[PDB]
């Protein structure tokens, strides 16, 4: 399937232990891949101070239109020095692996795969 229903936990940016995916563009675009298949990825909502707390490079989830079964649909879009990679929609949140953190909530989106 070209997009995958998935509910992403909320994680607040002070409780996250793995502030991001890896060391390059490419690398960081892989692992929010393979952690969001395996159920194993989570989501912090951007706001004032957010980012600076996270590593670089960034995995956004942008809205990719205007949303089925409730689910917004998003695609990834990853940041290093000011310079994205893709062009998409409004950002959801700042992707970065779930390893056991209490989430405050729940975000449905539909994944382009």
């Amino acid at each position: 399937k070209t997009h995958v229903q998935l509910s992403l936990p909320v994680l607040q940016v002070r409780d996250v232990l793995v502030r991001g995916f890896g060391d390059s563009v490419e690398e960081v675009l892989s692992e929010a891949r393979q952690h969001l298949k395996d159920g194993t990825c989570g989501l912090v909502e951007v706001e004032k101070g957010v980012l600076p707390q996270l590593e670089q490079p960034y995995v956004f989830i942008k809205r990719s239109d205007a949303a089925p079964h409730g689910h917004v649909m998003v695609e990834l879009v990853a940041e290093l020095e000011g310079i994205q990679y893709g062009r998409s929609g409004e950002t959801l949140g700042v992707l970065v692996p779930h390893v056991g953190e209490i989430p405050v909530a729940y975000r449905k989106v539909l994944l382009r795969k």
